[PDB]
């Protein structure tokens, strides 16, 4: 009832039974985003840094569409194909969460959708 | 204090230090469910589709026991043993979340409890 | 705005763009903790049981610093390097959550930060 679907054309269009995000009042639940360019609907060319920047940009557009801001991210779930890429991922991530950074979970998985190097999901509270 | 344990005999009986779900007012936190038949306490026979249907049925019974409905699922965490099974998993999942589908996180893990093909945990808000 | 960063010297000091936890009113989001001894900033010597006890102690100190208690843990995300260690992990975990235990998600990942055997993140509500 107070649950709302969030959609923006500025982040990858959901194909299937999920929403980019679900807003319930001052809480936002954001889907695990992968490095899809919304212009092509395919993974962006580049290394972990380019992919991380694409993911966080996807998340930023979703969060902003919902009336939230990156500052409202309380908890981030970070899934890496390769934990050795952590330092490089982290240097880009640090750009987006400079102050009052969210709680974070970081693990290495064996594979991601579209063979992504990284997927990030967040929960926000404003 | 306003935290409540949720239990139903219609979903796998917890063996150990966890609850099927925890309800706090209009928010429900649901344990990662695996394809256990509550009748046998063992994994159901069948492929990813049969296992996915068992998991979602387990989640549905927990959610309903708690006074919630699948419509209240805001965020789903989906862990697959094999990302190549995604399309098949998704065809069953799509049956349970037809309208206003939840935010979703989907990754491939190296192994699950009882060597399950899939485990799903959800957060709901009503 | 009502979002607050949580920090205690009694749990591993964040190095980088994350907070040990984020408190928003009666909800706490806690980072995935690994078996770092805050005295050394390195992984503790020992098997899964010693590592699990270090992780849960880290989580306990964060939760207490925030004005919460382990009793307020609603949902735990448990990531194991090796699912065969589950029974041993569980025997220690059972010590910390004796009554009204949280909802739990448990999966095996291919690797963790610092090659940890286990990482745990929690969400609490008081």
């Amino acid at each position: 009832s107070h649950m709302e679907t969030v959609f923006t054309e500025k982040a990858p269009k959901p194909v299937g039974p999920y929403s980019q995000a679900i807003k319930v009042g001052n809480t936002l639940y954001v889907s695990g985003q992968i490095p899809i360019d919304p212009r092509t609907n395919e993974i962006v060319k580049g290394d972990i840094k380019v992919q991380t920047r694409q993911v966080l940009d996807n998340i930023k557009e979703i969060v902003k569409a919902a009336g939230f801001s990156l500052s409202d991210v309380a908890m981030a779930f970070v899934f890496l194909k390769d934990m050795n890429m952590f330092n490089d991922f982290n240097s880009v991530y640090a750009e987006y969460f400079k102050d009052k950074p969210p709680a974070r979970v970081t693990v290495e998985v064996s594979r991601l959708p579209k063979d992504a190097l990284i997927e990030i999901a967040v929960i926000c509270s404003k």
